[PDB]
DNA sequence: CGCTACATGTCGTCC
DNA sequence: GGACGACGTGTAGCG
């Protein structure tokens, strides 16, 4: 219990009780390959046969459950929650949660492997291409959009909605920017149109929107042409 | 390498290249603990600094790195990329991706262990609670929604969108119903608005909104309202 | 394929 | 915590 790993192959359940326990006491990540049958009830609901997965449990509450394959956990239970080890026909991981209320009960039919892994992670991610960079590029460099473009406000709220830019251009009307850092689609059209609206409502047809967006789909470019609000092609920078 | 499950703790270079390849050739899941560094490049571009994670590489290429916080993974690929183990000064997990191009690479600075777990699930999920349980519900008894309610089409493309239910009123009016399974936003209703006013380009003042939830975000109700579009609530059914 | 919209989305960020 | 919208979103499902 100072080895950043302990792990049992085919673990007697003194020898899983023993080391899951020790996993949540020493707040380390739990992982166990098993045969399992999983239930969920929360804010929906669903039932996983038997089968073999991956199941991590985080010291902060995550629960993850992995079939061999896709990206997403096919059930789990977000931050916050708290597991207990439970024995019965077999043993069962519950992990609950409150708010809103939500069970994941993984009934382990068969262990294979169990494990304690006392991370020590310091680093956080460090991440460019952003949106929000891209609204700092803006700001920084406005003439990406168009000469005398005058950048003002970043996420400004308006009535309904917040806005990602607020701006004005070198004719003095109001200028509303939707970024997307990726293909633009038909809801990023329906964002600018809705902001646009509300915003025409106060400062009359004068007002301006446009989607600032790498490229756009078939769809979103016909919505836009329909509604009559403009296109500037930008890609996400990366520092 | 007939058991469901190999470990190594400590292991040599050789041990872990030896398991790493056993594990793609096998189409089993690999499972790394190490301290690491991570540099993606792709879609977007980030780096992450030295740090003990779970590392996850999926049969069918999807790529998961773990830090001890949160749901998400902190780096990933998605099904589909290429993974091999490369020999450098340290060895360094690849996975490339095509369409769109991204490198994911994972330095091994130390590995605590590496597993390779030949998983077999033949199950799948089994989830209710969905949206399509509220559509399916809906086309069962229209009056959930009101008396002479008649619902034509489920996922409906009309000229720009997709619609969820469209129907009839007893009046005569067209309706659309906009689902969510869970508390409306704004979001919902710029759907909803924008379906409405695309319909009454073909059939004038006679077409109907109805935003169908379980309740509504003060904003949206606010936009609904505004718009004169209309509201039933409904709770996803579980079976 | 490209486009669209759901999701047990999750997560940040303001209030 | 509710509202609001981004995310390297993933993922289905249909033209
Ligand atoms: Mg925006
Ligand atoms: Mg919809």
């Amino acid at each position: 219990s100072k080895d950043k790993v302990t792990v049992i192959t085919s673990p007697s359940t003194e020898e899983l009780v023993s080391l899951v326990n020790s996993a949540l006491l020493e707040e380390a990540m739990l992982t166990i390959f098993a045969r399992c049958k999983v239930h969920y009830d929360g804010r929906a609901k669903s039932e996983l046969g038997s089968g073999d997965r991956v199941i991590i449990v985080k010291p902060d509450g995550s629960f993850l459950i992995h079939q061999s394959k896709k990206r997403e956990p096919v059930n789990w239970q977000p931050p916050g929650s708290r597991v207990r080890l439970e024995l019965r026909e077999n043993p069962v991981l519950v992990s609950i949660r409150r708010k809103p209320r939500e069970t994941l009960e993984v009934e382990l039919e068969e262990v294979y492997m169990v494990s304690v892994f006392r991370a020590e992670d310091y680093e956080e991610l460090a991440l460019t291409g952003s949106e929000a960079e891209m609204a700092e590029l803006i700001f920084e460099n406005p003439e990406v959009i168009e000469p005398g473009f005058k950048p003002l406000f970043r996420e400004k709220a308006i009535g309904t909605g917040i806005v990602a830019v607020l701006g004005r251009d070198s004719d003095g009307n109001i200028v509303v920017l939707e970024l997307k850092r990726r293909r633009a689609e038909l809801h990023a059209v329906r964002q600018l149109k809705s902001y646009v609206e509300i915003l025409r409502e106060e400062y009359g047809d004068k007002v301006r929107g446009i989607l600032v967006a790498p490229s756009l789909t078939s769809g979103a470019k016909r919505l836009l042409e329909k509604e009559g609000l403009e296109f500037r092609k930008l890609e996400p920078p990366k520092r």
